[PDB]
């Protein structure tokens, strides 16, 4: 399973969504982006099941990776990778958390005058 | 398993923690600060495994609820209940997300 | 002006709301609570105008505090104080950010 | 004033920064990381005042946009534009919130 580095930071979260409430576009092929690159999405299924479908590129015809996520489980998605999800039942609902890399700026001994 | 209602709101997320970076007191029997009906914490473990032990009350000798959370899994804990977690390995790391009911986030007159 | 202490941390944000998309209960008298006491709400108006009506207590007949927040401005709401907001137009829309004391 | 469209989504919020705690790079002319159409930063001042300076390009001699932000106010800055900020006082602190269009956060495939 793909893991999010322990030093990554949580930036945003989505409300709980189901087939009807989620933005329609999440069920079609797409890329999850942020302000910066390398954002890791973490989809958690609270009930039912959710399927992740990843592709080689923006136009490949069939998925090159499939992950089934059941209630009580989560899966982090490969960054900058085209994909779409699919709800397995009408009762399925889930939410998504996004994580980004931390910034480490070198500092000096004095303050900036 | 405990499930958090669809209308609940994500209010806070703790950073990733391991045996060393997490608040020492989380491994000791405690009551989540501010816990009350409508406040559900969700613990997801990214690596290793975390064990949750729940107790009927502050001084119960044995727990009445045991949950082993592995990497790729999460568990929602019951509010207003004494408990504690335990990291099963040194490289274990998890984070906790909190969700709360709209009526308690904004209590009307 | 009421200010949020520099050491507080941002915990949550609401999407942009207007008279219709906002949760109804916000236009009615209420209290913002959050998991811990002392939370600070910061309402910023992106367009139109919002008015804050604060009250002495849960049942005061009239408000003891009034603040008009116009586009390009925000206002920090006194914690633990009952209040309700009023959008001044249909075109008005705002969002709320919440800040809490350092963990 | 620039306004962030009502359907945009809050993606990041920086902690409160002052003349010393803010990343040094924000005080010098730069181009925000990942800046592009659909990404608007919103800088609001909690105390003191902050001044934004925008430039036509990277080497323009003079700025062509100036926004003074007092405490209790905020200003949305244009995307893909060279700029820098200046804290008017030592006791000044502020924070920035970034908002992004839904079509940019979730880039739909085309054919
Ligand atoms: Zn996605
Ligand atoms: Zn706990
Ligand atoms: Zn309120
Ligand atoms: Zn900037």
């Amino acid at each position: 399973m793909l893991q999010i580095p322990q030093n990554y930071i949580h930036t945003r979260s989505t409300p709980f969504w189901n087939k009807q409430t989620a933005p329609a576009g999440i069920f079609e092929r797409h890329l999850d982006k942020g302000t910066r690159p390398g954002v890791y999405p973490r989809l958690s299924v609270m009930h039912g099941a959710v399927k992740y479908l990843g592709y080689a590129d923006e136009h490949s015809a069939e998925p090159d990776q499939v992950i089934l996520i059941e209630a009580g489980q989560f899966a982090v998605f490969p960054p900058e990778k085209w994909h779409n999800i699919e709800a397995m039942t009408d009762d399925t609902y889930f939410n998504i958390d996004f994580f980004v890399a931390p910034e480490v700026l070198m500092e000096g001994a004095q303050q900036r005058k």
